[PDB]
């Protein structure tokens, strides 16, 4: 008895969606795979429609099979997963996976990428560890894992705080699992949203222009993620531009430009004075995640905070 | 002791004519004079004091034998390569700052600066352009970049690698950067009074293209894109840009992703669309290499060129 | 009401025993510090007399205290935190560090460490985790923790799983605790040994001599690690005087000269066939901490690799 | 196209003959032709292949546009430096393997190879002395070194970082190596039968003097300690140690820590004692470096500048 496999699709295929048990035949060794077409996309296209598609997907057909993989495109997996680790309630395996080499080229990394996804996913000890991205050997968490380089086989790396476990051989061990709450621990519940609240990003650098933070706030724009300088400081006409927001409705989460540490709450910024939130380890693409769903329950900054320093 | 003057952009690291009583071992190394250029947060550093910077170094070259300048962590990696491009004065200069405050315990500040006043003091500084020295390290202006928001140890060159290692006030170098710096550029700053607009876009699921829009609609000369993956665009973005592109507008992809190339001949066809792949420049160094292109070209075969070559 | 926090030394002071409360007066703000000084000596030449000392005050003197700082050189404070993290049977925080800098110098580190070590130890979120090391703001577990570089400040990384948590202002956020077995789940038990097996360690590398692998053997060794080319394996001279030792009573442990990743048990060496012992992502000198502590217990190879499946 | 030479010290990555046939694309970027130098496993390399690959690129240098040479990844990292000091062929020469076997899914062998023949023909490869190209990266054979046990991306300059990246079969090198190689090296094997015999010991917590003893007993040549941090050893084998180099041992002290410099001027009075400072140079490169050096010299004053040259 081999565990039943869901793969859902989103994009063009990673090894070469019903042809994949051929192009990678020792999955049958592994797992009885289905394989569903979601979407047809690149990931640099992801978008919100897609995302509740996925989570209300996996949260309906839970009890219809035993683990999901899910292929999607590198270039924002580290956004899905995040979302997905929030949102989803099935607590068996859920796992992502892509390739950074198209399939028809020279040692394409798709297939063996897409075998230990499965591997993953059909492993009891995955289970409970919230959703999952699997590349290079590795199984990383979703709310730390990130793209580091444009295209190394090896990009993906839990940036803060380590990978959870190591595949050798279809075997894992973890030594690791996230202490942050996710999946059917989180109170969000998207299964009867159509939409999601609308958060944008804006960068800071020298001489930073408050045009792109003007344009969000003059469309309505429920929350501003800051990609912040350092740790997380804006630049003045910026920082001008979002201090109103805040006292005018709009939600502003400073995260930064930086790819590893913490947005900190005590530093440079007295976020209770502007209403400020601080992102601490979520980089901005991340911190966007987490505050469209804080959107869905609160508006209140005291209260979006507090949703940032437990999920 | 060779005469290095300390150039000053904020708060001390460890008034600026007070260092060598902060660090009292510089006096064993140099004979140091500071000057106070301007006094901000280097999130708020901006085109006018790189202008004055620029200046001010290439005047005062034959005044000394080397510069240190003092400046805020956030921005470091921008100033830097900013002076790198633009500096012509061919003895040492070299960044510096610190991540923690210089009342605080263990503060780095006090030997960061020594340890610059020693790279400045070296001969064999010269001729690798403008340089950042941090925790014990001498790293090139063009790759070093901000990788934590709090380590010590934040600034590498995380694409290249480090030029040498200081180890008791002594340096082996083994690295210099191949781009072309400093004096072997064209860009001169000497009489300008203002650089050419430049702005970023952030890329990420959903984006609004509206930060995009608003650039264009401002008459930004160039947009820096900080896509996805290998400089890709979310499609709204993406439209908004190729139509300012066929307007005049200079495009240049770069990549939120902190190491590694975005390059010519991946999945967006930059010919086509009059764009330029920014290559290992991260979004914010592909700015300031882009408002300096747009001081010579707009062309966007010649500013690909551009950022094939510095 | 402040915790009270014992602080051993094993050499010289890192800031500047009990005057540290004065070389660092803000402890006072943390806790209520005491300091015995257990042994003074550099800590390249850490031996097994000093760990059987640590591991008996700790274990006696729990009851004592509500945490426990060693200061502690750093060429060899990875290879004890992870002794004490099998053997310590308190699970109050212990928190091990150093310095990288001497404490006369410019930009001295000692300090800031000492501060954050206590602080850590006097986290209640500390206790539970095993061994800890706190270098540069950051809180590492003592099985992954290694020394990464020579000289750097930021030297100490668990290079294969990751860090536990990062220090900001004093305060902890745990995001990750170690899933092998420590303290008082394990088996170890040194309260009434005055001496440990003897295991040395071999290096491996192109032509490698078999005289430092066949002077062990001549010695009557317990066991040796073998610090391995790639995943553990072993230039042909040393391989065969190992061979020769593991039929021959000896417990022989492949490891790796690599400094990051697990040497595995299914490559190219087969271990049942010659009696040898995989090491895992245990480095050589972490490896013989625990091969000496197993060969207490047992010498035989198969309960031997259990042993390095669990701790 | 140009002509280039595999040379196979094992088994394939991807007979040597076929290997067109296993990566038909070689056949777009040079004339391949191939040569069974010996076939063992790179665990068990040895003083005796070292020679006969540096004699034979020596001596084939004029027939051939650049070499590639197939080695197992265990040991590439200490090969690669011995060929990076003996080589005088300054045409370049390109290491390479695989972490994965050839027959397994998503195998890393067909691209590295492709990528390493596309090094050896690119003109810009030249000079940079011996190289090593695994996962799209061009690495000096000095720095590189094996980082994990199983990764495909592995290999890392870990101290000074890569000269170049290959992306769609071409490289932008930013870097090249300021430490002397190749023909700009005293070292010359070409009439060699043997190497002077060099060990290397560990330093751990407890160690036993016994590993260094033997070696001592045994008459070896030179002496490499695997220090524990900063190069420091345990005082058993520091005594050891210690009485050998007074009797004529050449003892050079390096660091079983993965990255950074074991220094002159720390813990150790390298003066005093007759020892050498490897600087960068972990335990198995010293050790090719410090049998090089006895093959000119035993005197620790100049191994130690032969430790600051090459």
């Amino acid at each position: 008895h081999l565990p039943n496999i869901t793969i859902l699709a989103t994009g063009g295929t990673i090894a070469g969606v019903e042809n994949l048990v051929n192009a990678v035949p020792q999955l049958k060794d592994i797992a009885n795979v289905k394989g569903e077409q979601v979407v047809n996309i690149g990931s640099q296209d992801m978008n919100d429609n897609v995302w509740l598609t996925l989570a209300k997907k996996i949260n309906t057909d839970c009890d219809k099979t035993d683990g999901f993989v899910i292929t999607h495109g590198t270039d924002t997996m580290e956004e899905t997963a995040y979302f997905l680790d929030l949102t989803v309630k099935c607590d068996k395996p859920v796992v992502m996976v892509g390739a950074m080499r198209p399939s028809t080229s020279m040692s394409a990394d798709g297939p063996f990428n897409l075998y230990n996804a499965v591997v993953t996913a059909a492993d009891k000890a995955s289970a409970n560890r919230g959703v999952l991205v699997v590349m290079n050997d590795t199984v990383l968490d979703g709310r730390d894992v990130t793209k580091t380089n444009t295209t190394d086989v090896a990009t993906f790396k839990s940036v803060n705080y380590g990978p959870l476990g190591y595949i050798h051989n279809g075997k894992i061990d973890y030594q690791r699992t996230p202490a942050r709450k996710h999946t059917s621990d989180t109170p969000f519940d998207v299964s009867k949203l159509n939409e999601l609240p609308k958060v944008g990003i804006v960068y800071n650098y020298a001489n930073a222009s408050d045009l792109p933070a003007k344009a969000l706030v003059d469309a309505g724009y429920d929350g501003i993620v800051s990609a912040g300088v350092g740790n997380g400081n804006l630049y003045k006409s910026v920082f001008d531009t979002l201090a109103t927001a805040a006292k005018t409705g709009t939600a502003v989460v400073r995260s930064s430009r930086v790819p590893t540490g913490a947005t900190t709450q005590d530093a440079e910024v007295d976020d209770a004075k502007y209403g400020f939130v601080a992102s601490g380890t979520l980089n901005p693409q991340k911190a966007r995640v987490l505050l469209q769903l804080a959107l869905t329950q609160t508006k209140d900054p005291q209260q979006i905070q507090q949703i940032f320093n437990q999920y």
